[PDB]
């Protein structure tokens, strides 16, 4: 007889802070809009078994049992005080919950020519306010499933020490960074152990190191370890804003307006510039917008080239003093890259911060072959459709786009790239 598994996702705060701020933004501005997200496994030679699938089915259902506790809501009000009152009331209500049975469509398919091996098919669809939170916990669960049931050639030895060493190097180089690895963690336990390592590093020289650790994107771990939760706007914000009525020409400005009108200009945070290409973004990035945002988040393309472009914009076009604004580098970082990019930022008169994700929470060697990498699962859950319209991303890697090709072509034309 089957015994029910212990739920892995024990809190609606076991997620990235950007999910909650998006949730507040979507609730506030677009409570009616409907969306679909889609899972994609970019590592398609990595496959699933029946055991993993059955555990996933169970774990997904448990998401429907979660509620924000009193202490959790208090934590949100304290650390994210600019969340609107009405949003807090909405998530505080006894009416609030996730409905995975209605929102998640999870099937699996035996792979042609690979019997006993399966690919996952996952669509998450419904009102945007009902669907926005699933991305992170679903990814966190799928990764955990894969390393629990499919690839077990690995263990936890030296995970804390490895994270500690990374953190110590970063701190010696005066690097201001946050942990950002929730979505691709090998397991909840893996992320907890790396949090332990980072804090062990901090507490070796807290007078110096406390101010270098910005915090973690994971609100639950921020709460647990007594550090700040860290978040920015995500791509899905301007993608949704554009797709609602397919006004791409004004989407960057409309998205900033809406963000600012929701949280307040002072709480605008870092701007994500590359969604429809950084050039389009820059056309509207002047006062008051460029004064409200405290900087920009770099998420694609060549980081050094990005840094030069942004520096010229701020210092030459906008006539701001050097070191007025931040670039946050967040695309597949490791310690050596963070150091290199910190140099480029300094050279170009920019303050630098870093979000370090998968390298923290999914850096494992094989147990069988300790010199060989145990590869992470390269999975995403991406916004696909909004009110029936295609959702797309251009990025700054200009021929590496996301979404319906015809739409991407049409948009590049409308925005003057082509
Ligand atoms: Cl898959």
């Amino acid at each position: 007889h089957h015994h029910m598994s212990e739920p892995v996702i024990k809190s609606l705060l076991d997620t990235d802070m950007y999910k909650i701020t998006m949730h507040a933004a979507v609730f506030t501005n677009f409570p009616d809009v409907t969306v679909t997200y889609k899972y994609t496994n970019r590592s398609s030679q990595l496959t699933f078994n029946k055991e993993a699938i059955n555990w996933l089915k169970e774990q997904f259902s448990y998401l429907g049992n979660l509620r924000f506790t009193e202490e959790e809501i208090e934590y949100l009000k304290q650390e994210i005080p600019y969340l609107p009152s009405a949003y807090i009331k909405y998530i505080s209500s006894s009416n609030y919950k996730l409905h995975p049975e209605e929102q998640i469509s999870f099937t699996s398919e035996e792979i042609e020519g690979k019997p006993t091996h399966y690919k996952l098919k996952i669509l998450v669809s419904g009102s945007w306010k009902d669907t926005i939170l699933y991305e992170i916990p679903l990814l966190s669960l799928i990764s955990e499933a894969y390393f629990k049931f499919v690839d077990i050639d690995w263990d936890y030895e030296n995970q804390l020490e490895q994270a500690e060493k990374k953190a110590e190097t970063l701190f010696d180089n005066g690097i201001r960074f946050s942990e950002f690895g929730t979505r691709r963690r090998r397991s909840l336990k893996a992320q907890d152990l790396i949090m332990q390592g980072i804090m062990k590093a901090v507490n070796g020289n807290p007078d110096r190191n406390k101010s270098l650790l910005l915090g973690t994107s994971n609100i639950l771990f921020a709460k647990k370890y007594g550090v700040k939760p860290i978040g920015t706007v995500a791509h899905e914000w301007v993608m949704g804003v554009a797709s609602i009525s397919e006004d791409y020409l004004h989407a960057n400005k409309n998205a900033m307006d809406c963000w600012i009108n929701t949280f307040g200009a002072k709480n605008a945070g870092l701007a994500l510039t590359d969604t429809f290409g950084t050039d389009d973004f820059l056309k509207s990035f002047r006062p008051p917008y460029s004064d409200a945002y405290v900087g920009v988040r770099q998420d694609s393309g060549d980081p050094v080239e990005y840094t030069k472009k942004i520096s010229h914009h701020y210092h030459d076009v906008l006539k701001l003093p050097k070191f007025s604004k931040i670039i946050c580098y967040s695309d597949s970082l490791n310690v050596e890259k963070a150091i290199t990019y910190s140099h480029a930022a300094k050279e170009n008169g920019m303050l630098a911060t870093f979000g370090i994700g998968t390298n923290f929470t999914n850096d494992f060697r094989k147990k069988s072959e300790p010199q060989v990498k145990s590869e992470p699962l390269n999975i995403v859950i991406k916004l696909l459709e909004v009110n029936g319209n295609h959702a797309i991303k251009i990025s700054d890697n200009l021929g590496k786009n996301m979404g319906d090709p015809a739409t991407v072509k049409r948009v590049k034309e409308e925005l003057g790239y082509t």
